């Protein structure tokens, strides 16, 4: 059995929980705390452990943008920190290929990246890699066809619609099909050969569409919208189904869990997390 792993968040200040979610049985279990609190982060599993990248503490005495890489060993209940990142990245993306965690784009105070790394968990080493052609916050991260996508986001003047696909063999960017949606702060995640962008900040309104793009035809298309408007939402896939965890409505961190199934085209409320909150890290194992 795999569980759906929340890490950090916000809800008044960033938070410490690491919490799992069985959907088998509906239990939720309260895993050992981060060792600092963060928001914004993105979480991903590799070789059975759960990595935290960066985010920011935002206490009400201080706010810092983490450069930070944390390692949950599921079988121990222990945190372990690993190789800090070159740069501190608030609002990321992350996304694996092979093995290898890449952490895109991001911020660190008035600097919006472009820079993107890659860590090795073999060496526990990061480098750098092409830089995106555009510099994105809150960028949704997917990968595909071994080609890492780079969808939306904020690059410090506009909220972005566009798309751009990274080619780790050539070690190049190149633009992709823009969504129909401009969208800041969404959860985007693959489900057979899709890439599914949901919820977000269009620079108005907290978004409840959802698109899909398929790659044979580079086209987005809207399928059902979840329940809830959210941005700064948890995603993640499981036996076949999204999950969106959480995030933001622009008055309430929400505690809601919706789940979509692709062969009825239909959202469901499925759990609440113990408690409200947005900016949170997720990832199954
Ligand atoms: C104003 C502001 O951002 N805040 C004041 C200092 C602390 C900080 C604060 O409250 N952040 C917490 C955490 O939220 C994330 O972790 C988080 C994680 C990933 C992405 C994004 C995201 C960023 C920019 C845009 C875009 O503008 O296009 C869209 C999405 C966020 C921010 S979600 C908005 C909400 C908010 O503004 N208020 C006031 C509660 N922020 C949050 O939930
Ligand atoms: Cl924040």
């Amino acid at each position: 059995g795999r569980l759906i792993y929340t890490a950090g968040g916000y809800f008044r200040q960033s938070l410490s929980y690491l919490e799992a979610y069985n959907p088998s049985d509906g239990t939720w279990l309260r895993l050992a705390d981060l060792q600092v609190p963060r928001s914004g982060l993105a979480g991903c599993v590799v070789g059975g452990l759960l990595y935290a990248v960066g985010g920011r503490n935002n206490s009400p005495d201080g706010n810092t943008d983490s450069s930070a890489l944390d390692c949950y060993n599921p079988m121990t209940n222990q945190w372990s920190p690993c190789a800090p990142m070159s740069v501190p990245r608030n609002r990321i993306g992350v996304g694996v290929i092979d093995g290898h965690i890449y952490a895109v784009g991001g911020s660190h105070g008035c600097i919006h990246h472009n820079s993107v790394e890659r860590y090795e968990p073999e060496r526990d080493e990061w480098h750098l890699v092409a830089p995106m052609l555009t510099r994105r916050i809150g960028v949704g991260v997917a990968v595909l066809n071994r080609l890492l996508y780079a969808v939306g986001g904020f690059d410090g003047t506009n909220r972005l619609n566009s798309a751009e696909c990274y080619y780790p063999e050539r070690n190049e960017w190149r633009m992709i099909t823009a969504m129909n949606t401009i969208r800041s702060g969404a959860g985007v995640c693959v489900l057979h050969n899709c890439i599914y962008a949901a919820g977000g900040y269009d620079g108005q309104d907290q978004l409840n569409s959802v698109e899909r793009y398929d790659v044979a035809t580079a086209t987005w298309t809207f399928v059902a919208p979840m329940k809830h408007r959210r941005s700064a939402l948890g995603i993640t896939v499981h036996q076949g189904r999204i999950y969106v965890l959480g995030g933001y409505d622009g008055h309430t961190f929400l505690d809601s869990v919706e789940c979509y199934d692709p062969d009825t085209d239909t959202w469901s409320e499925v759990t609440r997390m113990t408690s409200g909150r947005s900016g949170v890290g997720v990832a199954v194992t």
